[PDB]
């Protein structure tokens, strides 16, 4: 049983906390990013997502959206919860980071991509 | 003012419907995909997402997750709502489609990527 | 028979020219990008790539690298040559644009992604 | 001075060997993948690429194409050569793996994406 509910930290030092997952797979959380110039104001942003219920799975796929505070951007993450090495949980994700452009001719360059591995904190 | 609420169709023939967007940017919807072997059972899946409120924008960025029915997979979409040509709305998105693997050594191959352009239906 | 050799232009207005493809699938070319601030100096960059020979195909897959002039960046493209509508050739590609960072802690953000459709010029 | 010439192995167990890089940044090599069902026939495929010369760099960006044997597919990799921890070289890459489809209506699903970290062997 690989469960998203809990405290996680990514290979970049960002922390997220994901709350309860309901009957329909939905969850909510907060994301505290490690990626910005130091603000005395704590950079928290909400997140919302769903995990796949088809078949229970116990290593389900999932997705979620972060709507960044103090930024026009959105990141989406998707991945799967794995469980191994006497029970250590890992989320393997890939993401897209969408920036905002003000002219559709710059759309082509508005999207970044990479990976994040999240482990229990 | 570029608004996600409404009926959209993608370059593949999939239809989605997105409901009201609340004060915190959240929305819900359904996704009817054009991509599967014909089921007499209508393939609808929910979606959940958020759009970026920072600054009103009127061409905001956004993300959402689709949790596919009759499949172990999840797609995440992210993009921006544009408005042009005497007022025609377009969503330019990129997506990741995560499949489910049963062994972490196949993780590397579980993620697809592409684009979708969504126009009003 | 879908052939890469020739003159192509992308949905952004960039032009490329690809030369002969040899027995081992290799080719060379030039890329004239539409994407930069107007230089009186013509922005041409070489490209090098290969296409897949396994089975002849006539709609083969392929990849190539552009090593951008006056920039520290590299783009890689990959795709397939299609042929349709009384014989119109199209290259459907996706790309990654790698920027240069000077500190490995910014690596995560150095890669962009999108699509390009190339048609005969 | 971070140099691509040499022997590398990836987080999946694949080995590649990259030869000399010339004045124009070009190189050639072989790729021995860890990713297939065991063939008594050694799975080697050529690769061809370029690295960015603008400014010498010593941590340049680069790209290359692998044209897979016994497969219709092509992978493209792009990244940057880093150097750290008393001199340990690392290539951080992202890739696209293009499969072959026989009908352009399946194009949307033909491309995978992920990362590879390559270290000296
Ligand atoms: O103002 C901003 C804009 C974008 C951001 N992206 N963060 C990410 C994007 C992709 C993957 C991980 C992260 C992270 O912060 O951990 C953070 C703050
Ligand atoms: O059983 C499944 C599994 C995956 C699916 N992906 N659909 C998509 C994935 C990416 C972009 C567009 C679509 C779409 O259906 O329009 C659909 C049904
Ligand atoms: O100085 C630079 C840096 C990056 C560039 N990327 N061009 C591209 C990247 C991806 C897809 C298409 C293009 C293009 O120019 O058509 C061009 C000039
Ligand atoms: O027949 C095939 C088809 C595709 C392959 N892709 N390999 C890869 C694709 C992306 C990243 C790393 C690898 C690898 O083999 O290390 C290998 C053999
Ligand atoms: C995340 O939490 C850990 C442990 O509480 C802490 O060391 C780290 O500074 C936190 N990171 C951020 C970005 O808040
Ligand atoms: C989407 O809606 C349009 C118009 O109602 C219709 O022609 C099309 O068949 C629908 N597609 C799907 C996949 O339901
Ligand atoms: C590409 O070629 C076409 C036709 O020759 C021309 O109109 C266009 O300006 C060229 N674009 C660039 C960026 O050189
Ligand atoms: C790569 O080389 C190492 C060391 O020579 C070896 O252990 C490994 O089996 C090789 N892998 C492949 C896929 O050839």
């Amino acid at each position: 049983k690989c469960s998203l509910t809990g405290k996680w930290t990514n290979d970049l030092g960002s922390n997220m906390t994901i709350g309860a997952v309901n009957s329909r797979g939905e969850f909510t959380g907060t994301y505290t990013t490690a990626v910005t110039a130091t603000s005395n104001e704590i950079k928290e942003s909400p997140l919302h997502g769903t995990e796949n219920t088809i078949n229970k799975r116990t290593q389900p796929t999932f997705g979620f959206t972060v709507n960044w505070k103090f930024s026009e951007s959105t990141t989406v993450f998707t991945g799967q919860c794995f469980i191994d090495r006497n029970g250590k949980e890992v989320l393997k994700t890939m993401w897209l980071l969408r920036s905002s452009v003000n002219d559709i001719g710059d759309d082509w360059k508005a999207t970044r991509v990479g990976i994040n591995i999240f482990t229990r904190l």
